[PDB]
């Protein structure tokens, strides 16, 4: 209940099958308001923030807690046990996808279906996997983000985003820039020291892997290696979009293609 208030949870919709719509990377559960319509009919629909949104107080980002996705995890069930939620169908981009398939690990029987968005178990490079990342880039990142998160926010954008949607351009550095600077570096580094490769295979739930095209988080061979390892039965989704984040970009194609994968 002070958890459902810190992390602004916001339950709507007219329907009975719960619906969990969870952020990723740099923006707050108001990246779902364009897909919201096309559910409030048939679902109640769970939203809310993650510690290290924008939107948060960033007095509850406490670094001595969250330095791996585990804690993440535990306010995402501590959320669905307040609400008396037992089942659910799970949407998670980016960062949530992981922490979904950590809840459903410790929670097998709570999900009925995972749907990730611009997912992946592991963005660096190592000898055998492609990530998309090499270290050595991404100390450099790492440093323009402290020297000037502005101009970091107004660079990185237009990359995330992908396709040329000026809109979902402004509206992920708006998000972007109102996550505090230190906690947007720190969650960052959180991630790309993170490496769920391992625990795939436990995964017993269905999995719906919806990769867009050209996702500057994602090689298309990640959306494959998850398909061969995570341990349910599992279906990837080439989505008609491009870019890591569809649901700022193009929401009326995404939405179609959630009800779909919902509906399987
Ligand atoms: C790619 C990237 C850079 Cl280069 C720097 C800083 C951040 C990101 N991204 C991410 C970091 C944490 C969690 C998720 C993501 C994501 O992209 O979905």
């Amino acid at each position: 209940q002070t958890l459902l208030d810190a992390l602004n949870v916001r339950v709507v919709g007219s329907g009975e099958r719960v619906l969990v719509l969870a952020h990723g990377f740099g923006t707050d559960q108001s990246a779902w308001n364009r897909i919201l319509p096309f559910f409030l009919r048939d679902y109640r629909v769970v939203l809310y923030d993650l510690v290290c949104a924008g939107s948060v107080n960033p007095d509850f980002f406490d670094f001595r807690r969250y330095t791996t996705l585990d804690p993440y995890v535990d306010d995402l069930l501590h959320i669905l046990d307040a609400l008396g939620i037992d089942q659910c169908a799970y949407v998670g981009h980016s960062v949530s996808a992981m922490i979904g398939i950590l809840a459903s690990i410790r929670r097998p029987e709570l999900f009925s279906k995972l749907i990730l968005i611009g997912a992946s178990p592991r963005f660096l490079n190592d000898e055998d996997y492609h990530g998309g990342f090499e270290q050595g880039e991404i100390e450099k990142v790492f440093s323009a983000m402290e020297a000037n998160y502005e101009a970091w926010v107004n660079g990185f954008a237009p990359l995330a985003v992908g396709a040329d949607v000026p809109a979902a351009v402004r509206e992920f550095s708006r998000t972007l820039f109102n996550m505090r600077p230190d906690i947007t570096l720190f969650v960052s580094r959180t991630v790309f020291n993170s490496d769920m490769r391992g625990v795939l295979g436990l995964v017993k739930v269905p999995c719906h892997i919806f990769q867009t095209a050209r996702d500057h988080s994602v090689p298309a061979s990640v959306a494959t290696y998850l398909k061969n390892h995570l341990g349910g039965k599992n279906t990837v989704h080439w989505l008609n979009i491009e870019g890591h984040l569809p649901h700022l970009s193009a929401p009326t194609l995404l939405a179609q293609e959630l009800r779909r994968a919902l509906s399987h």
